[PDB]
């Protein structure tokens, strides 16, 4: 009975992946996000079956992390209800970079930073997202900590070749474009390119199809030589031209990363 144990409030959005709701356990009145999914809406079951998103999130959910964790879910006739973790007060990433415009480097530098060790907590765990974007970033305002929501177009990592996505096509790589075929760290990798020219410019670098083959990046705003440098890398137009997550991180322009709290007493206080 999940009517009875949680509180729902107002709708936090909707969307592809279904409508989210701010809500609060009546239990400890912990603060939760409540998604509905209609079964009509979802290609992707997992294994009884049940969406893809459910397997995916369990498989990530054990142990603290940079992703929103699930904490139960219920079936319902004509759809599936995700309790999600919810921390406050929080705006996603791309509220922040629509009110903030372009990231100072140092902030950028932070939320990438965790950006990354979510997305390695994902693969470390046999799950890839293929929805990496700041509107899927989440920013805790207080503890200065990002976390990753919206597992919805994931699947499970594998080494082979991908011919299916259905995540945000500005974020997709040349190769998914051309022939709708990519390999899962590779493909995120560039999506981090994306993300971190997003935060460091105020805007995404392609808008066409076009743009995204040619893979040319023009700055639009002042950036360090060693930050056009690892965004250039994360773009690289051959897939196995592209950075590793342990080359990403140990790239010059990654060092001395700012803690969550230092971040957050600098930058979002």
């Amino acid at each position: 009975p999940l009517e009875s144990q949680y509180q729902v409030g107002p709708l936090l959005g909707s969307g592809g992946f279904g409508s989210v709701y701010s809500g609060i356990r009546v239990s400890d009145n912990l603060p939760v996000a409540i998604k509905h999914v209609e079964k009509d809406r979802i290609s992707d079951w997992g294994e009884t079956r049940v969406p893809m998103e459910v397997v995916l999130l369990k498989k990530v959910s054990s142990g603290f992390s940079g992703v929103i964790r699930l904490l139960d879910w219920f079936e319902r006739p004509d759809s599936f209800v995700l309790i999600l973790e919810r921390p406050e007060p929080v705006q996603d990433l791309f509220d922040f970079i629509t009110e903030r415009g372009a990231l100072q480097e140092e902030l950028a530098r932070s939320f990438f930073w965790q950006v990354l060790e979510a997305v390695r907590h994902c693969h470390n765990c046999g799950v890839l997202h293929r929805d990496i974007k700041d509107e899927n970033i989440l920013i805790d305002l207080n503890r200065g900590e990002l976390k990753l929501i919206d597992f919805g177009s994931g699947a499970l990592l594998k080494d082979t070749v991908y011919t299916d996505f259905d995540g945000t096509r500005v974020y997709s790589p040349p190769e998914w474009i051309r022939y709708h075929r990519y390999h899962g760290r590779s493909a995120a990798v560039w999506s981090l390119g994306i993300l971190l020219y997003d935060m460091v410019c105020g805007d995404i670098p392609f808008e066409h199809d076009e743009e995204i083959i040619r893979g040319q990046v023009f700055f639009r705003q002042r950036v360090s030589s060693e930050c056009q440098h690892l965004i250039r890398w994360c773009l690289a137009l051959r897939p196995s031209d592209r950075p590793t997550f342990e080359e990403i991180q140990n790239h010059p322009w990654m060092q001395d990363v700012l803690l969550p709290q230092e971040t957050a007493e600098i930058h979002l206080h």
